[PDB]
């Protein structure tokens, strides 16, 4: 039939894939090749990566997909394909770190100017648009406090003023949020997170209209970034995404239990999780997201030293900066990642001294809660 | 000891690699991971790719290496790290195709201007340099007639006028040519060709000073192209380069036999191969290159239709646009790759209607010569 | 801590694995090596496969694990380690096909005699035991009608008469059944099915006492079958088993829905599924198994030609002889696998002309039911 | 054409392989699958492993090939397919270690008796043959002193008395010796050594008549050992064997240089290498082998402690028990492998206290000789 007609779990398993016609092999073969041969002068890929691109296009409800070497390369291949010297971008402030350096330093050195705004306030996006604006760029939920962006409202604003909307959907995966259905033009992912889900692949994906994807492929990849994804990485990502539906269900079930535990804990001052009623944009989240996600941020009493003591006291949670793996991962941005940054700068970059970020995995939630309770008790 | 002190074949086998300290594993483990874990807050890669980078740095006699997703990404990560709007590049005209589009269209849209010159004439390079020139870019030997560029002379010119020299060494590999030893600042490769050699990896490498490579890594890769190489691709390239010395010796031994056969054939009007005395820059080749290479170009009598008939008549040689594999590969640019291009344009892009390009593999040269003789006889 | 102390889902994720001490890599590195190096004469693996063996030992609650090249090799390495000429085996009749040939022909040619019994009747096992009996061998649930064997009762019988009990736990996985906890001495799996779960690995595992596993390793593998598992296959199986808990939950949830649908369908004469109340050993199943499994057998009205027409009319279910993959798979033994076998022989081997076997995958059960309903309607 | 008609180097590159018809992929795809799908009931592998089997069959000049999980499994799958209780085997004494345990202990426990003889004396083979003898089994060259066996003469003897001849050709590879051309019936290899050559694959291969190979596959593998090779291991072996010709040429060129150096060294009492004129079977070697091999044994003055001191003093050669890798490997059996064995037993098992075994790699021979000279000087 047509894979676009089946239920979402069926699509997760089947879309973009079929038994090998030649051999009947059910698994997508790994076409680990660089060389393709022609039969004739007149009549003179990659099939593995093509399957991944088609599957993700189906899952995001877009026309076409393009796999890349990294999440970074998905974003830069996209924006460098769309923009040239003299052009302008309006970008959310609450965005991924390496994206910020690309937008803050790299783009301006190529004559491409960027205005950063608080995208939780759609009026700030509107006010920053210029005749030269080609692209509005947002991420949602956004780090570090998991604030949201109203995709449908921002898309309407962008389009009225003649710009494209590009959305980073990494945190959600297509299982939980579909920006193209809400009016975005282009979706990008780091598949490194939930789409692969197994913490063993660095890669990205771009999904959008065929017309744009062809330009991203034949100009962006070929003539600017060279950021192709290897066939083995595509095969692993295909393998990982088979369990996307059941993984996201369990991630989100576990995260909600852990978030409620943290909200009831007197040593925890704040808990940021879209699944909690006290989230500032809770109702927007319920319309825009099918599940509240696997990521939690929370603030422990006692600031910087309590945060340090807490992550040094966990025994099951692993200390790492990654997200979306099968293992529960924990990090303390003020002592770890943003440690060279001046306090007052971190402080309304949104990173308080006591802020902890947690990527909830597939372990028994009882074991994770026990580990957290033990570490919090010690840290305070 | 120090791997920088052993003979070149010993370095090919050993440089950048050692038994795994933890386990004693002799093969470099495949660190197929995205996530790395920290032991503490205070104390809070990729090891496979690191081994490849160190090996190639040793082989090129450079300080440091940086692996990339493709040969394209090696070149663009390099140039986009070095140049910003307002800067200038002097580039050889006789360069790889996708490189030309990057230099002709992409760079100028970022405000970076490029002048193309005939790099076989070092005076044209000098005459094109401007106060804004940051980089001189060359490839040697160069397609399609395997003309050469005098690296040492061009390096001297570039440096006197305050620019860096970047050399694409893909065609030669470090076994046959070492541009850094001749004064180049930066070497780039598509490892897709001879360094891997097995036609199953797309990838690139950049080699140069530690100071530059750190910028290419932490700014170029991280903040512009995102073009990282996957650990499995790095492991395969490490595996392939183990036989670099013995592969290049046989490629070049076979190519010289085939080139001499073609030079004696009355249906072949011209043969381009640096190992032949009639090559226009033969003596330069003997000083600059340790072996004349595995690539041959030649012109068959009868123009476009003879070229078409010839490649349609080979039965052992395979029709493909790739180079540097273990199989002998053949292509006819006028009918294949550059077929949409207007004849008169191709004609002193250097591509005549009868031009055939041959990548000589590891087969018995007698079998390749027999296949060629048969196909030439039919085609004419 | 000790991985033997956490909840089962936590064990699935973490047991046998830890961040690489040397590098911090979270994923288990792929030690694709044959050679291990020594530091000295005095002081003169595989680490990937070791992680898999330790994980499965923890999940089955056994002391030690041994990975093999195939499910077949797990069974034969076990039995050939335990038995020599003159010894005797009592085996269930309702067993996997290739196992039957090994037991029926191969063992007797080595002087090892085998008696086959109906293991659903523990008294038949007792009556077949001899002074020479070393091993009782069973599989449960058993094909093709998913009959059960009471592991605890059979273990007691075997042990009283001085024999070991070996159980094939492939159909269940350790998530759903733990034979060692019920008194079995040794468990074997084809990891090809649910433990890997992704239809891309052929492999086996043996779990039991350290004393036995050492003999299976240093004598069975090294000196009889040579059936080692490759490190890459072990790494893929480690990756697959990460989602074992969530996969089995969904397989079993989907299978129960599909089984109830089939039980209500007037064109379906019988449905065999341990989760249905009418299963002959339903209560035994509830004590012995935590979930009823992902495999269903059923008989369609109209015998051989209806069965043929049905499998030729499915459009989502895939025709294959495999089990335990993420895709729903279907087969018709009488027309497919056992087609060369005489009808009357198949008929109380348990294989009726109308019998269909179904491996339920991770698709939306509504889509699978719709596909089945369509195919059944056509077939009848 | 027919790959059986090209030169041996051409066969090494091309035999068993072709561009993928479906996609044009030049590299053999990795069919990492367990499941194969059928299109119909009526019409209801592995393609990667099949390519390897066909290539090695062509190279050994046999009809068919069968890949296995290990060299051990190649040997045991073969012999257990051929022999049953009551049968007899005549085997060389000078054979690989794990093979000896299989033949000495395992076979007799299955009622299969084995007589061990000195196969350098063909008359000992004849004298040991019995009416029950099914197989004569030899290895050549043989460890540890690299003695030879006259394959053609032994084949004639075996056949006159109605037995098959099985030859282990691991040490030589098909590039240097072709036992089937000399009258052997069956050839086995550990591909772990030279056929793969890169020290990262454990695997075996069996080559012989189609009639036998079908029995080894459908009975030996399926119903006795279960020792299949994984598709990824087959793909790596295919990749490794591409350079077999150029690797063996360099291994043997380097080994001859090193052997001549050792023969001239006054601290070295004996050197065992078929390429040296003083080898006891030198002329037989020249008829039977195209090159003298990459393996050298030699005795250092001063017995056990000198041998220990020597291997502890090398700085380039690596200490390991493996053979046939790209790195030079060294071992001292009396202190390392056979250390638990009583001296007088080792002593005319052929292992003297001063015996060193060397696997010569692809490094510059000057560097290896320098390392050896340094270590020998220290050790004495
Ligand atoms: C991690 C991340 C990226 C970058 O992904 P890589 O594959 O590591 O480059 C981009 N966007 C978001 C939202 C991320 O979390
Ligand atoms: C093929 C080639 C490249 C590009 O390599 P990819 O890995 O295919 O991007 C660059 N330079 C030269 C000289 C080449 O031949
Ligand atoms: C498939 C199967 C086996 C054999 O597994 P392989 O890995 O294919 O050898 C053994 N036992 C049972 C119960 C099976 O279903
Ligand atoms: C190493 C070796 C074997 C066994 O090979 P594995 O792949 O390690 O089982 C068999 N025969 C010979 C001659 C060997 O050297
Ligand atoms: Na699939
Ligand atoms: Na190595
Ligand atoms: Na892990
Ligand atoms: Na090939």
């Amino acid at each position: 039939s047509d894979c676009r007609t089946y239920g979402f779990n069926t699509q997760i398993v089947h879309a973009g894939q079929q038994p090998d016609p030649s051999t009947g092999a059910l698994s997508t073969p790994i076409f680990q090749t660089s060389t393709f041969v022609f039969d004739s002068a007149e009549q003179g890929g990659n099939p593995t990566t093509d399957a991944l691109e088609k599957k993700l296009a189906v899952l995001e409800r877009g026309e076409a997909g393009l796999a890349t070497a990294s999440g970074i390369s998905a974003i830069t291949t996209t924006l460098l394909t769309l923009c040239q010297q003299g052009d302008h971008i309006v970008s959310a402030s609450a965005i991924y770190g390496c994206t910020h350096a690309f937008l803050s330093h790299s783009m301006p050195k190529f004559g491409i100017n960027v205005s950063f705004v608080d995208a939780a306030k759609p009026e700030e996006i509107r006010a920053a648009m210029r005749p030269e604006t080609k692209v509005v760029y947002i991420e949602t939920p956004a780090n570090p406090t998991l604030s949201l962006v109203d995709i449908e409202t921002v898309a309407g604003i962008a389009h009225q003023q003649g710009a494209l909307l590009v959305v980073d959907n990494t945190f959600m995966s297509p299982y939980c949020q579909q920006p193209l259905q809400l009016g975005a033009d282009i979706v990008v992912h780091s598949v490194t997170k939930y789409i692969n889900g197994h913490g063993d692949v660095i890669g990205g994906i771009i999904v959008g209209k065929q017309e744009f994807i062809d330009q991203a492929r034949f100009v962006g990849l070929k003539d600017i970034t060279g950021g192709c994804m290897s066939p083995f990485n595509a095969w692993l990502t295909l393998r990982g995404v088979k369990t996307l539906g059941i993984r996201m269900e369990r991630h989100c079930e576990n995260a909600l239990k852990i978030a409620r535990f943290l909200e009831g804990h007197p040593s925890i001052t704040r808990v940021y999780y879209p699944g909690l009623s006290s989230h500032p944009q809770y109702e927007l989240g319920q319309r825009q997201m099918s599940l509240p996600g696997g990521i939690i941020s929370f603030e422990i009493a006692g600031g910087l030293e309590a945060g340090r003591r807490m992550i040094n006291s966990v025994e099951l949670c692993l200390l790492a900066v990654a997200l979306g793996d099968t293992e529960t991962l924990i990090q303390h941005p003020a002592s770890m990642t943003h440690s060279p940054v001046a306090p007052e700068e971190r402080l309304k970059a949104g990173i308080t001294d006591g802020l902890i970020r947690l990527s909830v995995g597939l372990e028994d939630p009882e074991d994770i809660i026990n580990d957290l309770e033990h570490a919090i008790r010690k840290a305070t």
